């Protein structure tokens, strides 16, 4: 299943594979730019990149979605947000008090799909 | 806490966070490029970049490390190898029949530590 696993010792400031989120949006989710790569198609606006600090993780995240994804907005652990972008589409899904890890999808023209990997807490 | 949700809906092409990781390297790992961002110090020799292909993924790493990271290697689903780059210092610990998910860590002047977040088959 799923785990994690921890290497090296305590020194260092912390920093996280998820460097930088933007997305494309218009009334729904065109794409989603993770570390710069593009997910998706060539509608919407295209939204100013969030790129994260170093400790710096999302920890609450609202999606919409229905067969595709509608909206996106999160809040980081440091009280910075992003969004909502999207519109009002779907229905919402909250991820409350995590640790986002990994952003993973399906994307064509648009954003079909996200599959968040998050710690609960 | 570790898990993971799917929004949306069935379309599109899938697509992993994890594209890309490149590393300085001497007797240990001086830093670490994930998805083209840097991470630690200037000290040791740049590796090429290893951009993953399309459902390519780490199904096999051993990371040497003590207080810090000193050596990374890995294999790929599609036969690729990455490294070993580093030194001998530290312990093996090896990661066997896994897909890589996402690298986290920290760094400062040279590699600290690493998180590493994988389905383990
Ligand atoms: O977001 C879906 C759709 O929303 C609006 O119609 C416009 O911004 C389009 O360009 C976009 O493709
Ligand atoms: O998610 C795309 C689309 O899927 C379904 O048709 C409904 O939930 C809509 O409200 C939503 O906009
Ligand atoms: O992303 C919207 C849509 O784009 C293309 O038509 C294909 O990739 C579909 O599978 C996908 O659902
Ligand atoms: O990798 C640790 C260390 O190895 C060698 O001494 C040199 O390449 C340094 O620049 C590097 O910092
Ligand atoms: O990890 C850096 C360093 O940490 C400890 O001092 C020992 O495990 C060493 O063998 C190792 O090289
Ligand atoms: O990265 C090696 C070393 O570099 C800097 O001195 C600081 O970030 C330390 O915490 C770290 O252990």
């Amino acid at each position: 299943g799923l785990t994690h696993r921890k290497f090296g010792g305590s020194g260092g400031s912390p920093f996280s594979g998820l460097s930088s989120i933007a997305v494309r949006s218009g009334s729904a989710l065109d794409a989603i730019i993770i570390d710069g790569v593009h997910h998706g198609g060539s509608g919407g606006n295209l939204s100013p990149t969030f790129t994260f600090g170093s400790g710096e993780y999302i920890s609450n995240m609202t999606i919409r979605s229905g067969d595709a994804i509608d909206n996106i907005s999160f809040e980081t652990n440091m009280g910075r947000r992003f969004g909502p972008y999207g519109g009002s589409g779907g229905s919402a899904n909250t991820l409350s008090n995590v640790k986002v890890i990994q952003i993973n999808g399906s994307a064509g023209d648009a954003l079909d799909s996200l599959d968040i990997y998050y710690e609960q807490y």
